[PDB]
């Protein structure tokens, strides 16, 4: 090889970048590391892009100076069970098939594994692209580094000649859409307007042909999702998160006004031909809660339906790219606010929300969050070295693998066995309430066809359908959320007991109605 | 089983015991645990003992209520190399046979092993009783609990019919005498007057037939050596220690007057027929430096000779039970204060001191000692229990076995590997200097016969004999001291460098004199 460009020349038309670049810890880092802009420079004016310069979005673009963080970022935790289906007695949600009915998640919902695989896994999961995309080889499942280097080096398209979403295997679904990708990659960061709105400068939008968009995307969880590449400063880039914090007025910590003042997101808008195009959110502190909260939150990234009239809410509507940014007890109200539900249960006919990994919103208010602990403290701490610069690890994983750093540094009276035991006590307890919430909800769901077939009245079914909304929300939050209660045990406990209460109620109401109908 | 005695009835005559017993943590502990005094009570007067009560001196007498401490006390560290001779390229003093000459230690000087064996190893070492006492079987070498229960359960006497010290094997010596036993056992605590003086009330004294004494003795390092059995309070019982510290006013920390004020021995004297018989030294705090310094010090416990006139100093003289109570740099002067040396080197003719394990006097003034660390902090810490009362371990051993407790609790920036490495750095460095001090001293010694045979003058010989005393002292201190410099690395270094300097001077004078003599 690389030959530096004259950055001062760049600054002549890129004051917004200069202001970020010259002030930060990348002041000495030349644009050529991340951009090829020779023809751009030859052809541009301050008012005309000329040739579009290339922006290198590979995490490997950072590995020439930050190999340690890159290597950690690419690493694979073999102990994290790969491709393990949750609808399964060995996993999170043994009754998930009954509970979720014909939702796309019924086609496959595996447990999470290492970050390196996130784009790949998104592409190949059975629910996403109808089986269109597949590992080139079952051997490829191990290759975290190959995945980081580019999805398409390890997976393949069954039919590169067509772009339509269809099933290639009988038990697959085509739930993927362009919004999904925002939590898998930011390769498209310069090609996607804020919120995924259609925009003249945006190749890709909420309404794009997701198969064509998929083909343009390569790298998982880009290094620049958390670090501004020009200033180095901590940031978020995820549109829905900025929208929640800023546009919705909710603040960084919606349940703590002081903390929302202590931890700040400063939006920065970049323009195209003078029009607002894309945004980022500069953090005043490297708050991993927000960094991780770009993805580990409950969201819409899918069409749905309006609670008011059942009208479809398709990808063209911003509500299909939305963070609720709310705890489990506020979720129903948040969803009601945007007049939105995900799906109608196939058996019971109840409009339902569909819950996805609400780790941040669960973590809010927990003792750990109340005390200033962030996701990275337990999942992504600094390495420990007798004689080394102690950099931050970059592939988040269970604190079980690093108990001294993750727990024992703070809990200095405990042994590693005790700390793990405290984890398991909570997880076990919660999992037991999940099993009971599933038992009861499944009972209620199973009673629906009996009720309908015995001629139970719409009024009664409609009451149960209402209960089903809260029973479902207050169960699924917990199979969706991946800490099995650890992140907020009192909350998991209250919520799951609520789900069970609702479900028992619906069962009693169904039973009474069936017995009456039959009498 | 045991029936409690009427303590009050004892207290009528035993007023000092009452004072100690009723006020401490053994107030509820009946005399019958440690004494069988029925015939005594029936026969005693205010002044005559009458029938002698039995005192149970086994550590096992404490085990009924202090099992944890007893079990730890009896435990055996297998990794402490057993019966390993120091005069050995694999051990402390490869040139020891040259350096110590005809001294008794030349018959055997093994490295220390676990406390449980101390009395047995004293009885059976080749230098002690002419090989009279032997393990009943080589199998018995592992039996630490057996040894604690009584030496004579695991060892035997080659000739119970005679009491004279003589060799039963060709390469043994009969170095033992009754003073030795004070650092192996206190079974004889009621049978030995303070200092081992001949005394009407003492069955055993400095001048006793040691073989007869030996047969009267059973247990190692009795629990009551450090704990008063009546009050439970920390104490010492070793006469020569109390003599140094209290009688001679040298203080518990003779190099630190302020510390000697803060750590104190309060003498308590017990009489027999109204004359002073035995003493203990009650500690104001449980300072294990003083507890351990009952044994881990440099001492006389052997006949020797006067520096002034060469006259023998036999067991009758109190100097044969003496704690020098001096660091390596003050030792020569302390030996002069008692006009004493141990042996004449068989080759050089030099009067020499014989140095034995001066761990405490080495420890004085070390960084750790200065910061109030004690022997037990590194060698006998509390056990660590997740869920138990954490008692003190009671078989002292290398901190290598228990680094978290011994080192890493105070040195929390260090890993176990780092703390060991620091240990090894000092031991290696020190060992290196001991090997060089050996090389030079041996070279000096070996030159003496060449000098003598060349006709070198007594004046030159005498001057090199004076050098030998210090060359020896500043060498042997360190093979005697079992930490290989760790206890005081800067002192070991200065002193070993002094030994070397003296030896090189000695060699230079002998070489010059031999050269002149031959020419
Ligand atoms: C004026 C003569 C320019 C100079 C000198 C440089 N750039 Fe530029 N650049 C310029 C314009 C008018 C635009 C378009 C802004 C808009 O309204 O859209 C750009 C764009 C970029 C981009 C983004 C391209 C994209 O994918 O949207 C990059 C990464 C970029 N420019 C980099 C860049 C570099 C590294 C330069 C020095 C080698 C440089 N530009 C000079 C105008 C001008
Ligand atoms: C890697 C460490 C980078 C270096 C060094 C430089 N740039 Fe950059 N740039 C980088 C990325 C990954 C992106 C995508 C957007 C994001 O925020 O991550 C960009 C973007 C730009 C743009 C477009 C900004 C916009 O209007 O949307 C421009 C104009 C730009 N970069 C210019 C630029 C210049 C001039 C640099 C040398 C001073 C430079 N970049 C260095 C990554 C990296
Ligand atoms: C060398 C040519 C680099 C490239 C390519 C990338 N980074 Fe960098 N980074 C570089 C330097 C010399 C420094 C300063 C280090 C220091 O000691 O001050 C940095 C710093 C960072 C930081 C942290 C700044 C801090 O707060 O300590 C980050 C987060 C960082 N760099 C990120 C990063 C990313 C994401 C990159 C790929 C887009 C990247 N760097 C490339 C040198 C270089
Ligand atoms: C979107 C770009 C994400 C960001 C930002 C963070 N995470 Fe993540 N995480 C994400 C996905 C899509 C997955 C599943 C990946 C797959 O292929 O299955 C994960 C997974 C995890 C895990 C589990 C890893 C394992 O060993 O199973 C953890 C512990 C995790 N994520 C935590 C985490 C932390 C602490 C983050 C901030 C530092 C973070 N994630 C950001 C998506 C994204
Ligand atoms: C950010 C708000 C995300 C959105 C948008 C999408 N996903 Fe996601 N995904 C996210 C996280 C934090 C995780 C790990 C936690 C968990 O429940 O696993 C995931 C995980 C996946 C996985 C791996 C596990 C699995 O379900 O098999 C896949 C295959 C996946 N996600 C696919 C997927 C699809 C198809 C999406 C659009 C409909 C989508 N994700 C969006 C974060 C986010
Ligand atoms: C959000 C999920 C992140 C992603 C994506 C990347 N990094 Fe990171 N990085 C993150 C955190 C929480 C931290 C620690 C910040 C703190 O002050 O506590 C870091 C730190 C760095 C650094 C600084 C040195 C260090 O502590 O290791 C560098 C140079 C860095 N990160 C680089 C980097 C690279 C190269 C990435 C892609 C491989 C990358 N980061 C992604 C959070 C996140
Ligand atoms: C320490 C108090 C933690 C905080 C801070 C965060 N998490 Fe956590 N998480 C924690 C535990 C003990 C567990 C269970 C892990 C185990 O081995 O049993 C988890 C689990 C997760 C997971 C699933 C990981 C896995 O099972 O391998 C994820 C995806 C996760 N946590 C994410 C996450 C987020 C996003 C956080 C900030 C909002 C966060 N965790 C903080 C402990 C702690
Ligand atoms: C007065 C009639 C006494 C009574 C009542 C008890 N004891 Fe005694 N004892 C007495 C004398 C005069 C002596 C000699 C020492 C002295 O204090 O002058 C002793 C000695 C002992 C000893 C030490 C024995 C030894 O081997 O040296 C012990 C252990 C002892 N006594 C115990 C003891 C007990 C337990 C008594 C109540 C059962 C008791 N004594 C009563 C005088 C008298
Ligand atoms: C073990 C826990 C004991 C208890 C209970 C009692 N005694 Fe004791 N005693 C014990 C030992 C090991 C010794 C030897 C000396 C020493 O200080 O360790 C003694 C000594 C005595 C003596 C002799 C004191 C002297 O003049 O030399 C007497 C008189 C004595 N003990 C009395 C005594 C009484 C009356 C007790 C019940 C109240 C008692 N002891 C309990 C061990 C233990
Ligand atoms: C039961 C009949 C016991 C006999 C035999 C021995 N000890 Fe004891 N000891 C006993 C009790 C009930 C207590 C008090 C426990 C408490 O903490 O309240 C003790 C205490 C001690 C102590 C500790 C004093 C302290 O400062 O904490 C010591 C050092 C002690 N005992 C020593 C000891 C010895 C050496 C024994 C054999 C001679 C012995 N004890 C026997 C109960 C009993
Ligand atoms: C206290 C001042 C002691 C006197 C009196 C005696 N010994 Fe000793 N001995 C003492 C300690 C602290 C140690 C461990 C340190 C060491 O140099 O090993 C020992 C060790 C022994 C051993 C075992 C190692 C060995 O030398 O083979 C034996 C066999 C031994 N001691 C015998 C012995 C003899 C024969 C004594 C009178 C001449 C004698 N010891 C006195 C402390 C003390
Ligand atoms: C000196 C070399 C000792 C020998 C001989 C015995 N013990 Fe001990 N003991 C010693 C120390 C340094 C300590 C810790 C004191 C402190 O305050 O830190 C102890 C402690 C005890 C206790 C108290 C409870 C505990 O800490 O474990 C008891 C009950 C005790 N020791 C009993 C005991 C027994 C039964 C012994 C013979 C088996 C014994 N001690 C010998 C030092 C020494
Ligand atoms: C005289 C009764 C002693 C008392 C009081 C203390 N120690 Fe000792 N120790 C003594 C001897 C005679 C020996 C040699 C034993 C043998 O048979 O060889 C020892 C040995 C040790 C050792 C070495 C243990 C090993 O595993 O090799 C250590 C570390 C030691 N001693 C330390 C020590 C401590 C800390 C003491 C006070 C708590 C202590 N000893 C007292 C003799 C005596
Ligand atoms: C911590 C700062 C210590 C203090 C306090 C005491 N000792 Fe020590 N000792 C220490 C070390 C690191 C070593 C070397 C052991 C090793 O494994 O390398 C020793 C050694 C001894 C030994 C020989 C033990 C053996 O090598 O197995 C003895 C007999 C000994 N130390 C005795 C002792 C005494 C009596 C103490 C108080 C005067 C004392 N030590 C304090 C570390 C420390
Ligand atoms: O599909 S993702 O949100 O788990
Ligand atoms: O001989 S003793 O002092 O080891
Ligand atoms: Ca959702
Ligand atoms: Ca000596
Ligand atoms: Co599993
Ligand atoms: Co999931
Ligand atoms: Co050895
Ligand atoms: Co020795």
């Amino acid at each position: 090889q690389l030959k530096p460009v004259d950055a001062l020349q760049c600054y002549d038309c890129h004051t917004q970048i200069e202001d970020m670049h010259v002030v930060g810890k990348h002041a000495t880092v030349n644009c050529v590391h991340c951009h090829d802009a020779t023809e751009h420079v030859e052809t541009a004016s301050a008012r005309r892009m000329g040739e579009r310069p290339v922006t290198h979005t590979s995490p490997e673009a950072c590995a020439s100076c930050h190999t340690a963080q890159f290597n950690s970022f690419a690493s694979v935790r073999h102990e994290s069970h790969p491709r393990e289906e949750k609808a399964n007695p060995r996993s999170r949600s043994p009754k998930f098939d009954t509970l979720i009915g014909a939702h796309g998640f019924s086609l496959e919902h595996a447990e999470p594994r290492s970050h390196a695989f996130m784009l790949v896994d998104h592409f190949i999961v059975d629910r996403a692209y109808g089986g269109r995309f597949q590992y080139k080889s079952w051997q490829n499942v191990t290759d975290g580094l190959g995945a980081v280097r580019g999805a398409w080096t390890v997976i393949e398209d069954m039919d590169p000649t067509t772009s339509d979403q269809r099933r290639f295997l009988a038990q697959t679904a085509t739930a993927a859409n362009p919004v999904c990708l925002n939590c898998k990659t930011q390769d498209h960061i310069l090609d996607w307007a804020y919120m995924g709105d259609e925009h003249d400068a945006a190749k890709w939008a909420r309404t794009s042909k997701v198969v064509d968009f998929a083909r343009d995307l390569h790298h998982p969880v880009n290094c620049y999702m958390c670090h501004d590449p020009h200033s180095t400063e901590p940031r978020v880039v995820r549109d829905a998160l900025i929208h929640a914090v800023v546009d919705q007025g909710l603040g960084t910590y919606p349940y703590d006004e002081a903390k929302s003042e202590h931890v700040t997101l400063t939006p920065v808008t970049f323009q195209r031909g003078g029009e607002d195009f894309r945004k980022i959110g500069l953090l005043n502190v490297a708050d991993s809660n927000l960094m991780c909260g770009q993805c580990h939150v409950e969201y819409n990234c899918n069409p749905g339906f309006q609670q008011s009239d059942g009208a479809p809410v398709g990808m063209d509507d911003r509500r299909t790219n939305h963070f609720f940014w709310a705890n489990v007890f506020d979720y129903a109200e948040a969803a009601k606010e945007i007049d939105f539900f995900d799906f109608t249960h196939v058996t019971t006919g109840a409009p339902l929300p569909k819950l996805q990994h609400p780790e941040l919103e669960t973590f809010w208010g927990s003792t750990h969050e109340r005390n200033g602990v962030t996701c990275a403290d337990c999942h992504m701490p600094r390495v420990k070295l007798e004689n080394g610069k102690e950099y931050t690890m970059h592939s988040p994983r269970t604190p079980r693998d690093m108990m001294n750093r993750a727990c024992l540094n703070c809990h200095d009276g405990w042994t590693e066995a005790e700390a793990e035991y405290a984890i398991d006590y909570i997880k076990n307890y919660t999992h037991g309430k999940i099993m009971k919430a599933e038992f009861w909800l499944a009972r209620m769901i199973d009673l629906f066809p009996v009720a309908k077939r015995a001629g139970v009245s719409e009024d009664v079914l409609n009451e149960v359908r209402a209960l089903h909304y809260d029973a479902h929300l207050h169960w699924e939050w917990w199979t969706a959320e991946n800490s099995v209660g650890f992140h907020n045990p009192d909350q998991a406990r209250e919520s799951l007991m609520k789900s069970i209460t609702k479900s028992k109620e619906g069962v009693g109401k169904l039973d009474a109605a069936i017995d009456a109908a039959v009498a």
